[PDB]
């Protein structure tokens, strides 16, 4: 007889954490693993950070890809935080995935984010005047023109007060921001939300496993990137497809593969991580409704830390891959020039020799050193800024249109060991 509407999911008593899991029961390698409910991984995690902190799994190998070499999967805060500052030893090239690159897939993923500096940072600069702060808080009225009609459309939309949160606030709402902030028009919008969900769900049985459609949807963005771009070359628009076309690099305008990398990183990047991180906040609100009612009742105060929680909770990128460019050791094991290093976000996020209360869902958590957008230095998430101005606005309409909406079932969860994802999340309102 809990209090709230009455198919609203079950509450949860903050701060529980979840049992560790025997460590003959972890299986990093194995698609199997990342389907167990999120308690289980989150406890597995929690026994790699006592037993084994570094540890040897091998690669998974979705179908079509090439698993080769495994990797040392770092679980502890502090290693994860060394790795990512020290770039000269922990690459980022040839690959951010587990899996090996091959010149097949470089052609659409040879983007900054697979590449050291200095060449990084000069094709980061094309874009990075966009994503500042300053110049992302001038685009407030348009993520509150669109998520104000998303959520009144859930409501227009729907008599029964029932619908998916996923595929009616927080899909459309990124969707749409970045599109517009790349000068993709509005008709195409939806072919591009299909494009992300397949490159970043492959794995998945409900978005795509056979690695011909992976590559066929790959080579389409690609080709419409490069349709787009020839379009801003002829008629400058004030859009980022515009500016990449316009950029030199070295003294050398980017090839059409560095344009379609590009494009792609960002419209993939720009979007599906905050429709998740929306989606796994109104999950956890849902399950600890007196931090909802924190929020509500004092919205813009709480705003920073309550944004920057639901990212430390949800760890929207679980893992990034770097590979060793010289020999190193830490905590003990050896690990050589060469070899694949995970970096795993999720379980850092949960270091309870960083972290006060680590399983507490706090809203008003300060500090909150989080690594949901990374351990900092050269390739810190682009889109930080954007993606909490989005998640903010999310919430604050929610809160003002319908306060009181509730999940009313489990989440579908994608089945991904890179991305932690919601596919469906029905909620009810009064
Ligand atoms: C809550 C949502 C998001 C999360 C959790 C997230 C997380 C991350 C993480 C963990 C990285 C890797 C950082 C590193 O290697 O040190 C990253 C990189 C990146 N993110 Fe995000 N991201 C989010 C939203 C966005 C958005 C909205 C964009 C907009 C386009 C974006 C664009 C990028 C880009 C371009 C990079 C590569 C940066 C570089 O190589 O210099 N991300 N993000
Ligand atoms: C993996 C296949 O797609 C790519 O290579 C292009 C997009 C990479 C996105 C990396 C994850 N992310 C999302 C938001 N910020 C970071
Ligand atoms: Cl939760
Ligand atoms: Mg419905
Ligand atoms: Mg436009």
């Amino acid at each position: 007889h809990h209090m709230g509407l009455n198919t609203a999911i079950a509450t949860r008593v903050n701060g529980t954490p979840p049992p560790e899991v025997p460590i003959a029961d972890i299986e990093l390698g194995s698609l199997d693993f990342w389907a167990l409910d999120d308690d289980v991984r989150d406890g597995a995690f929690a026994t790699l950070r006592r037993e084994a902190p570094i540890s040897f799994w091998p690669t998974i190998e979705l179908p079509g890809f090439v698993a080769g070499n495994g990797h040392w999967a770092l679980t502890k805060y502090d290693d994860v935080f060394y790795a990512s500052r020290h770039p000269d030893i922990f690459s980022s090239y040839p690959n951010i995935t587990i899996n090996d690159q091959t010149p097949e897939l470089a052609e659409y993923f040879g983007s900054m984010i697979v590449l050291d500096d200095p060449r990084h940072q000069r094709l980061r600069s094309i874009v990075s005047r966009a994503f500042t702060p300053k110049v992302v808080a001038r685009i407030e009225a348009a993520v509150r023109d669109r998520a104000h009609r998303l959520v009144s459309s859930m409501i227009a939309n729907n008599p029964d007060r029932q619908a998916d949160l996923v595929s009616e606030l927080a899909g459309p709402l990124p969707l749409q921001i970045i599109c517009d902030m790349m000068g993709i028009p509005k008709a195409d919008h939806q072919r591009i939300f299909h494009w992300t969900n397949v490159i970043l769900g492959f794995g998945d049985p409900d978005l795509a496993t056979d690695f011909d459609e992976f590559m066929q949807v790959s080579a389409d963005i690609g080709a419409y990137a490069t349709a787009l771009a020839e379009d801003r070359r002829v008629n400058h628009h004030d859009d980022l497809t515009s500016s990449l076309v316009e950029a030199e690099v070295d003294g050398e305008r980017l090839s059409s593969r560095e344009i379609a990398s590009f494009f792609i990183l960002l419209v993939v990047a720009g979007n599906e991580t905050t429709r998740n991180a929306i989606t796994h906040g109104v999950l956890a609100l849902s399950r600890y409704p007196e931090q909802r009612d924190r929020w509500w009742s004092d919205f813009d105060g709480l705003a920073p830390t309550a944004v920057e929680e639901i990212v430390r909770w949800a760890s929207p990128v679980v893992y990034m891959r770097r590979t060793l460019t010289q020999d190193i050791e830490l905590r003990g094991t050896k690990m050589a020039a060469g070899d694949k290093v995970s970096l795993w976000y999720c379980s850092a996020n949960r270091d309870e020799s960083k972290f006060a209360d680590p399983w507490t869902f706090d809203l008003a958590r300060n500090p909150n050193p989080h690594l949901g957008f990374g351990g900092g230095g050269a390739h810190f998430c682009l889109g930080a800024n954007l993606a909490r101005r989005e998640i903010r606005v999310a919430f604050d309409e929610l809160r003002r249109q319908m306060p009181d909406v509730v999940a009313t079932e489990e989440p579908a969860r994608l089945l991904s060991q890179f991305i932690h994802g919601i596919k469906t999340l029905p909620v009810t309102w009064s």
